């Protein structure tokens, strides 16, 4: 079983791209767990064809305690039997991120989630503060292989740097790595020559270049994968490439964070 | 004293809307104090001119202690006579972003740096994650203004009803309450009416709308508010009546939270 997650900034796609590639991956007929660790996005709305999958946290307010939560309530099967859980954000104003996901995690181990026949677990986890609390997957050890979602553009590039240093701190004292950057694209002038510089700097690799494409939006219209909406399409390719590239990744590397300087002169450059 | 919090998602130019408040009210002759709260993004640069200012957690880590700081290491004068501190984000994978914002506010209460002959304090808060964290400041009961920068797009506003359930959390502990809406224009066909509408449904008002502006930008990418940069701008002026907007402003109210429902009625009536 390989225990993935996929970081990145919000607003980027990064949870569209994790579950097309979920998708793509199901289609090779793989058998992969979402965990949704994103108070930002549905991690699971495209793979279940649900508007918002009702998370660990309600639910165990709902019933009032998690013990008594059956696993069948948390955890769905959507497209190609893709096993999807969300762990629920932080209660407002209130809670910690890492709550929903401590919880989320513990309930999945006592109820034997993570020994049923599963070739993937990704966990899609938020990258817009790269706290302890978002940190909790690492945290727990049930993630080693970090896939970076990002962008040519300024905060996207600073949230990949700064999930980079969180990866060394537990990689100084543990089993994870960094297995690439994904960037998505955002139809900008030779984008992919920037992250490529990045990954490059950082000692990984831009495993693969998800290209701007209208079949994107207009099957997250109809809340499922461009895998599932558009089989055929060229784009539906573009996230068989990044699946076939995830599966076959040797390159898991303790990553080489950059300075501000460095960054700063790889945007001036570019 | 007027202990203000700006709260937003990111990459909707909260932080530039706060600085050029900020630059208004101090052209008007106010004291102001900026305490950054923000990760994502330079909650000081624009009044100060400087790409980074060197935060409190930055400082204290390589000092040893806060107690080995100096008050002008950590608070810098800018335009218009504007004092300038920023926080410090979360040691990457391990912190929490509530310890720079405590360590803040605790060095500058012992320093005297609230003792002083101030008008307003602005906390620039982060708003992509309303976890306990970013409440630190309404936790500690230093900001009892809460304004909401958003736009006329579904995260912003989702971002602007998620703070709002935060802000309910503490409204019968303390006198936190939300004052208004701030609408970022982003050019949304009737976006001042989206936003209008989302603020009578909390109980508020939109108290300003921020049109898109060039010279916003021209004036950033030299590190300047517009208040600064071209004080005869038409934009300059915007500011100009946000700023006195908030200094007579009489309603502060607990807010009333939408369900998603309610929420994505609003957004398909646009
Ligand atoms: S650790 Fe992160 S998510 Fe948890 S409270 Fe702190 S900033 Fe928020």
């Amino acid at each position: 079983m390989r225990q993935c997650a996929i970081y990145g900034k919000g607003g980027i796609g990064k949870s569209t791209t994790t579950q097309n590639l979920v998708a793509a991956l199901a289609e090779m007929g793989k058998k992969v767990m979402i965990v949704g660790c994103d108070p930002k996005a549905d991690s699971t709305r495209l793979i279940l064809h649900s508007k918002a999958q009702n998370t660990i946290m309600e639910m165990a307010a709902e019933a009032g305690t998690v013990e008594d939560l059956e696993l069948e309530d948390v955890l769905k099967a959507g497209y190609g039997g893709v096993k999807c859980v969300e762990s629920g954000g932080p209660e407002p104003g209130v809670g910690c991120a890492g709550r929903g996901v401590i919880t989320a995690i513990n309930f999945l181990e006592e109820e034997g989630a993570y020994e049923d026949d599963l070739d993937f677990v990704f966990y899609d986890v938020l990258g817009d503060v790269v706290c302890g609390g978002f940190a909790m997957p690492i945290r727990e050890n049930k993630a080693q292989e970090i896939y970076i979602v990002c962008s040519g553009e300024m905060m996207a590039m600073y949230a990949a740097n700064n999930i980079s240093k969180g990866i060394v701190k537990y990689a100084n004292s543990g089993s994870v790595r960094l297995g690439g950057l994904i960037c998505n694209s955002r139809n900008t002038d030779r984008e992919d020559e920037l992250i490529i510089a990045l990954a490059n700097k950082l000692g990984t690799q831009m495993i693969h270049f998800v290209p701007r494409d209208n079949v994107v939006q207009r099957a997250e219209i109809r809340r499922m994968t461009v895998i599932e909406y558009d089989p055929k399409a060229k784009q539906a390719d573009e996230y068989r490439a990044l699946a076939r590239k995830v599966v076959d990744n040797k390159l898991l590397v303790i990553p080489n964070p950059i300075t501000m300087d460095e960054l700063e002169e790889l945007l001036m450059e570019f």
